[PDB]
């Protein structure tokens, strides 16, 4: 019931510590996915929130930032957030807009 701030890059493995990595490689999702970050919170209706830079009218950006209600814990929240986000990434694996696209 508190507030936590997480960026899209932290949960991304492709982003090294210099890029901003706070998630363990074991559950890290390479390449941030809006479908995974937002769709994850939708599953619980209230766990984190996606924020966007003060001025979206710009180029060369990391996309957006996400905040999780929890606070107190650090990477574990990322592990939990990745736990929900990892499923959605996995959802893209189970179906690839092709296996289901053609039904026959």
């Amino acid at each position: 019931m508190k507030e936590s701030v997480v960026w899209t890059v932290n949960l991304d493995s492709k982003k090294s510590r210099a890029e901003g990595r706070r998630i363990p490689r074991r559950f890290a999702v390479p390449n941030v996915k809006l479908h995974e970050l937002v769709e994850a919170s939708k599953e619980l209706g209230l766990k984190f929130r996606a924020e966007e830079k003060k001025y979206p009218k710009s180029w060369w950006e990391e996309g957006g930032r996400v905040v999780v209600e929890k606070r107190g814990t650090k990477t574990k929240l990322m592990i939990e957030l990745a736990r929900k986000i990892a499923e959605i990434r996995e959802q893209k694996r189970e179906q690839k807009k092709d296996k289901k696209k053609k039904k026959k």
